[PDB]
């Protein structure tokens, strides 16, 4: 409780917590098991000395790997995550973009990125650290999952700091989780080699292999992750969103190389036949392409609706 | 970069930049001097052999005691933090009563806790370390005041763990800032002794004492807070506010001797009537009693509208 025992305390319970964590869940140690060794006596001995600071929240006292269990607790985005509309046609995507040339001018450039078939995660970094990672639920709430979104190897635990770009203070980052397609068919095998039924579809199978009540079986499959939008956000005020990738990419946050700068539409409409063309060649499911006004001042003055942002459109492939 | 390097690395420019807060601002070190050249010494060694974590905001690019102001930047609340509709007579007193026993029948019991006529101060803990504190505002968004916070000797910057209550993962806690009458009038002289211009009165002091651009300023002058309010909570889920309070003692948050709690109206009218006669006798500025249901549960059945809680409210004692 002196000031010094708490802020040591925490610190060392934090460290040895985590490493817990990475031997257990994630079978990968980052220290040597010798290490640890030192780590755990400490926090031991500094708990004899002060008897407050064990509780049955105590790493020392959750010690083979237990106290890791997702259970899916409701948990607030800091903004909004909204749903994208959707356009089918060619006339529906012009019809969107006449609406848009007619708000904000000629100003609005069109961001252009391939809409992949997964499962949407809203992670949160605070000072450079991941604090929470959540799936959408209804927008507003969606559930914990955030021991399983550390497994994802894609998934940095902490910020690289750079010159270009100083790590935000909050930053809450979007994206799709998604398995590559020779993985779902090797997932597949395997469970069914245990006598588990195959999953249908790579898209059930990341949703399925993310919610696990045990992160030690996401742990254990080859889930991905790329980042495809911001939400809240402070000590980070990007200009434009093709930028704000520059910036994710700086930090280590994995960003897709398909994602394309469009003048007008029919720029947009190039990259939609492209993609039409050429999509069965991605590693992965793509589903359309998602077109966003690039810039977020034209982000604001045109805003969202209750439902889904005024600035962005999925254009959605009919599939077969 | 690798993984180690930045747990490393975090875990230790986070450790001395606390202690040079408390060395510079607050003028009071937890450690001795020693131990914390031991420490500046490892974070400029790991920083030597990469190169990426000496940015501008490093600790170690941050030597004197530079790179703590306070800016007031917006900063949201978790909870809404809506102000209480107030009472000046009996019969409103009364009336909100009658209102109160038309809802939520004969279950709603009140605490009666003295209005301290100081500022309102928003405090945020995740996992029991102190991360913002901020004034109210508009009620949704108030000003980051959180390095003054951080010098007011009675908000801990770690909350204390024990046995019959878990630290929760996020507490955001509610309570006023003031002086007490001896220290505003010692201010005051101190001032006027530098040629400054005194206070007119406590609630303005301490309010020009939190809000300084320097928290150095702060730490100097003899500020004090008693919590009187939960907003968003997460691990912690109290039956009644008398309950909470308990809590909140035991993690070491200032709470108020003067809380009873009232079965029925005239209960409440006692209280009122009591302090009426004796708040004089408390050491600092009381303008009324707040009464609250105490009841969780019926603090949700009966709700808040668009600006004010209808479970609470202000009696106000008229001044003279
Ligand atoms: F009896 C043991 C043996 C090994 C450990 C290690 N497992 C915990 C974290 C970690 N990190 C590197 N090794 C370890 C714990 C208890
Ligand atoms: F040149 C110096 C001398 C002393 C310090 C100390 N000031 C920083 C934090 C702290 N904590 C305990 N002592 C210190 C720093 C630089």
């Amino acid at each position: 409780t002196a000031p010094e025992v708490l802020r040591q305390w925490q610190a060392l319970a934090e460290e040895v917590r985590e490493h817990q964590f990475r031997y257990y869940v994630r079978d990968a140690p980052i220290i040597s098991d010798a290490e640890f060794d030192e780590l755990l006596r400490r926090l031991e001995a500094l708990e004899e000395q002060h008897p407050e600071l064990r509780t049955p929240d105590s790493p020392t006292q959750l010690v083979g790997g237990a106290g890791f269990a997702t259970d899916f607790e409701p948990v607030d985005h800091l903004e909004r995550m909204l749903s994208l509309d959707n356009a089918f046609t060619a006339d529906e995507l012009a019809a969107w973009a006449g609406r848009i040339h007619a708000e904000v001018g000629d100003a609005a450039h069109y961001l252009c990125e391939l809409k992949i078939d997964g499962v949407a995660l809203s992670l949160v970094y605070r000072e450079g650290r991941l604090t929470r990672a959540s799936t959408r639920g209804d927008g507003r709430t969606g559930e914990d999952v955030t021991l399983n979104a550390r497994t994802i190897a894609d998934v940095p635990e902490r910020l690289t700091p750079g010159d270009d770009y100083p790590v935000p203070e909050v930053l809450e980052v979007r994206g799709e989780v998604f398995f590559r397609l020779d993985d779902f068919q090797a997932l597949n095998a395997s469970l069914v080699e245990e006598g588990k039924a195959p999953f249908a579809n790579p898209r059930n199978s990341a949703a399925g292999s993310l919610r696990q009540k045990d992160p030690a079986v996401t742990a254990r499959r080859r889930l991905r992750m790329i980042c495809h939008g911001l939400g809240h956000v402070e000590g980070f005020r990007p200009a434009t969103l093709h930028q704000a990738y520059l910036a994710l990419r700086a930090w280590g946050l994995p960003v897709s190389e398909h994602t394309t700068l469009a003048t007008d539409l029919a720029g947009v409409r190039e990259r939609i036949d492209y993609w039409g063309e050429h999509r069965h060649e991605v590693d992965h499911e793509i589903d359309g392409v998602v077109v966003k006004v690039d810039e977020v001042a034209l982000q604001r003055r045109l805003g969202s609706t209750s439902r889904a942002p005024r600035w962005a459109i999925a254009y959605k492939y009919p599939p077969e």
